[PDB]
Order: structure tokens, then sequence, then C-alpha cells
């Protein structure tokens, strides 16, 4: 049974040289899968799995190609994502496929994505990103250890006001200088949570309130975080009121698909199934 | 690593009542996955797994819908195929998805195919089909026991002149009246193999010649059939000359993609990945 996500495109604002030599002038986005496009107003940072190994996937700019060279000339965009998600994107028309030459002979056509190279999540910690809707001009890639490489793209945007997981993981960074030292996390990469949604019995900073209610102490308390995640998801969909954006004042249930449609129209997001 | 197939659409020429009550006036195709679109000239019958359980999938006539009713009004076509392949088709835009109502609540969107019902392969034995390119006006569904429900659509068209598997399975039908009796196979459903490809050291009926060379005695001789299959595939791609069609006289390697493009343009075939 597949699930529908919104893939959010976070533009790399300054491409580091270790990527620039491989992507050669192309726009590069880190792409994240979310069920909650309506929370983009509250993004504070991006999350990656430090030991996750990600692809640099050639993508269509805002039919299966016969030649690598033609695909390389026609596509000026790269998506950083798990290879797994890249194939799903390719089936869905989001990135090109080519008739691969890497095995067998010409008697069979073997469709393959075009991956320029690999990157470890750790190498991206600290990269500045332009993200949609958030008031921050730049947000930064930080480590999260609970990320599954088997889900979405393996890259996750952070809205700590309204995700218990994001709140716990960011608090882990804020309170452990041995964590910040290990990955050289600068202070200026750690941005304050933003009030974006009112939950009429809880206030405007609901993820923090629920982490306390469930007595969650770290981003590893999986069973507890699972209950918190599920409660905040249902409660906010049916009762949460947006206090930001075009649909400020409206319930999430009434605004969510309009927000999502706008992100898609504006080129910040895509529909993604897996 | 995905493979590229051509899905061949075989139109049901007379829809039996047990299907007609479910599909209600819609065109119905049995859809088959093949690597060899150039052999459509030699189709003699269609194969199904008697105990395979197939879906009746609503399909686009020659974006995810919110309502079942709208999808039902907009789609006048049904594809018989495995559910597994139907999902792959849906990801690739070949059949519609809807936002399902079958579980959970409105706070999540769960894309689902629209399956009108199930059919067992056995119930379809004897159904007359209009198939592309073959000189036969109608060909008929027959049982093949080696079919994998995990591959393609679980439905396979038959070209016994140039598929060792098809030759063995049809010969099993021709020589076992206990097989024909069990499934009530009429004589007039068993059509003669057609000469379609010359292999310059082998002649015009190469699959039969190879089954003898490998001493294959039934459609179950999997290891032997695997070697035969692989030899005929490579040999015919590089050395086989078509004696039928627009590209008669040309080598398969030079004609195959033009034949395939034509089937697609004419609405007889689609590109399918899995
Ligand atoms: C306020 C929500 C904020 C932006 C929140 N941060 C969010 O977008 N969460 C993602 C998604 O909505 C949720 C349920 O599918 O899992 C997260 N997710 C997506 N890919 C993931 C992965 N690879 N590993 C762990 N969680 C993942
Ligand atoms: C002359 C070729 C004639 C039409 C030949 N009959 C052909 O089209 N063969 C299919 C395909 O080309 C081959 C390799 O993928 O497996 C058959 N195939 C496809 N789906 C299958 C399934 N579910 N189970 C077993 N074999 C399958």
């Amino acid at each position: 049974g597949p699930q529908e996500y919104t893939l959010i495109k976070l533009k790399i604002h300054l491409i580091p040289e270790f990527l620039g030599s491989i992507v050669k002038g192309r726009e590069v986005f880190v792409v994240c899968a979310t069920l909650r496009p309506e929370t983009m107003y509250g993004q504070t940072n991006c999350w990656i799995l430090p030991d996750g190994e990600y692809d640099l996937v050639l993508a269509f700019d805002q039919k299966i190609f016969d030649k690598y060279e033609d695909t390389m000339k026609e596509c000026n965009t790269v998506y950083i994502c798990s290879e797994r998600s890249a194939y799903n994107m390719a089936y869905q028309g989001i990135v090109p496929l080519i008739h691969g030459r890497e095995q067998g002979v010409s008697d069979k056509l073997l469709p393959r994505i075009v991956s320029l190279g690999k990157v470890y999540g750790e190498q991206l910690i600290g990269t500045p990103l332009s993200a949609p809707m958030t008031p921050y001009s730049l947000i930064f890639i930080l480590p999260m250890f609970s990320i599954s490489m088997e889900k979405g793209t393996g890259i996750v945007t952070s809205v700590p006001s309204d995700s218990p997981d994001d709140y716990a993981a960011l608090r882990d960074i804020k309170t452990k200088p041995l964590l910040r030292e290990k990955y050289s996390i600068k202070d200026e990469w750690i941005l304050d949570p933003l009030e974006i949604i009112e939950v009429p019995g809880f206030g405007f900073m609901t993820a923090e309130l629920l982490c306390n209610q469930y007595k969650i102490q770290s981003q590893n308390d999986s069973a507890k975080l699972k209950q918190a995640k599920e409660e905040i998801y249902k409660k906010e969909f049916y009762e949460g009121i947006l206090i930001r954006g075009k649909y400020s004042g409206m319930k999430i249930c009434d605004a969510k698909e309009l927000i999502r449609e706008s992100l898609i129209k504006d080129g910040y997001a895509l529909i993604y199934l897996e």
C-alpha cells in the first residue's frame, strides 16, 4: 500500500568545492519527503543521517534517453537523495532514465538513473539552504540519528515547533556539546523554533509540550516518539489553526492541500509516491 | 536494477457475462509483458496461469483522483493483470490512482488503484482476443504452468516459432488429451505456429530446433529452457532476419525499436518498467 508524500526542494545556496567538481555548474537541491507541507513556515534546519550514503542524481529542470551525453546537456539540476528514492522518482517522471551501458550488451534495454556520484550525510553538515515559506533566509543541514535510509529520500526538513522528532533531535544538539564538537556544528546553524500553528488546548509550541507529556528525553525514544508523532499528526490536522501564510487563520484541514498545490505550482515541491 | 518491457494490449473480442457484469460496457484488454515486440507477427495464442489471481484494473483510454466516481466516469478501459504490475503501471501513469477511503481517515492521502474485481486465469481459458500484427484474426487464452505471478503482468503472449517456452507449453497441450480435457480446451483454440524469423544457420522455426538441441520434453525443464531462452534471445537479436511486416528483410537489431515505436504509436503497446 503506497503513501503519498510531498517532496520539498531545498536549494543549496553555496555549493562546496567537493560537490562543485562533480556537478559542474548545475543547481543542486537536497530533497526531503514530508507528509506535512503546511508546516514549511516553521523550518529551522534540515536533517541528514551522518553515515547515510546519498546519490547526486541528475534531475529534470522545473521517455528514456539513449545517451548519457544528451541527458547531461539537457538537465541542469541535481537532487541529493537516496538511490532508492531516485528510482521511485524516475518511475514517476521526476528524474531522467537512460538506457544503461554498464552491463550486458545492446540486445536488452536497461533503464538506469544518472547518478554523478555519492556523498555521505556527514560531509553535508553545515550546508546553507534556501527553503520555501520559512522566514529564515538560510537554514542549515544538521545530523539526525533516527533517520531511516529506507524511507523517503533519507533527508528530512526540520519543524521543531510541530514535530516531536525534530524537537528532540534539535534539543539533543543544543544540550550536548560533545555532539556539536564531534560534527563541528557552529552556533549560527542552530536556529530558533517558530510559532506556526495553534492547537486550541495546547498553544503554539505543541511538539515541545508533547515531548514533556510523553517524558521523551532523547531523539532515540522510539516508542514514545511514535505515540507523540501520531497524536500531534491527528490533532493538528483536525484542530490546528495556521498563524502564518496565505491561509493564516484557517484550519489545517481546509488549507493543507491549497498550500501543497502552491508549493508545487511554484516549483518548491513535487508529488512523490512510495 | 529495473528492466524495460513492452506491454502488449490484447483486446477481448467477446466479453463473457461473468466479466461484463463487473466492467459494465468498458473495453477490456489482457495485457502482457514482453522483451520481444518484434515477434508479434507470430502470436498463436495467449498464456495465463490457471491458478493465478488477476485484477480487473481501471485504465486510461488511449495527478491522483479524489473520487472513485469521477475515475469510473472518465475511464472506459479495463486491463486484466496482476495487482503487482497494476501498481507499477499506476506509478508510471498507465492506470489512474485514487485517494482511497478503505482505511484510516481524511488526514492522510493513500493512493490506490481502482480494481473492479478479481479473476482466476482458469476462468479466462478460451477467451478470444484481437492481437496486434499476427495474421490470425483471433487468438485464444490457454494455460501455461511455468508462468511466474511475480514477473510482468503474469500474462504472456505466445510465439512458439521463436520462444522455447511457448513451443514446449503448446506442445504439452497438443500431446496431452488429459490436459485438454481438464480445462476443456477446444481444438479450434490451438493455432499453428507461424514462420516469422530466419536465423541463417537454423532456418525459420528456431524454437523447435533448439528444444530438440537441448532435449527439452516439457514446459517444466527449467534449467534447459533457461539455456535455450538465452541462446535464442541473443542469436535472434544479432543474426535473425524478419520475414514479415514493414521491416521484412531487415535484421532484428535494426528493426526492433522501429516495430516497438509503431506498436506504441498505434495504441497496441506501452513502455513498462519493473
Ligand atoms: C512537521 C513535520 C516535519 C516537517 C517533519 N520533520 C517531517 O517532514 N517528517 C517526515 C514525514 O512527514 C514523517 C511521516 O512520514 O516522517 C518524516 N520522514 C520523512 N522521511 C524520513 C526518513 N527517511 N527517516 C525518518 N523520518 C522521515
Ligand atoms: C518471442 C517471445 C515471446 C512473445 C514470449 N512468449 C514472451 O513474451 N516472453 C516474455 C519475456 O520476453 C520473457 C523475458 O522477460 O519472459 C516472458 N514473460 C513475461 N512475463 C512472464 C511471466 N509472468 N512468467 C513467465 N514468463 C514471462
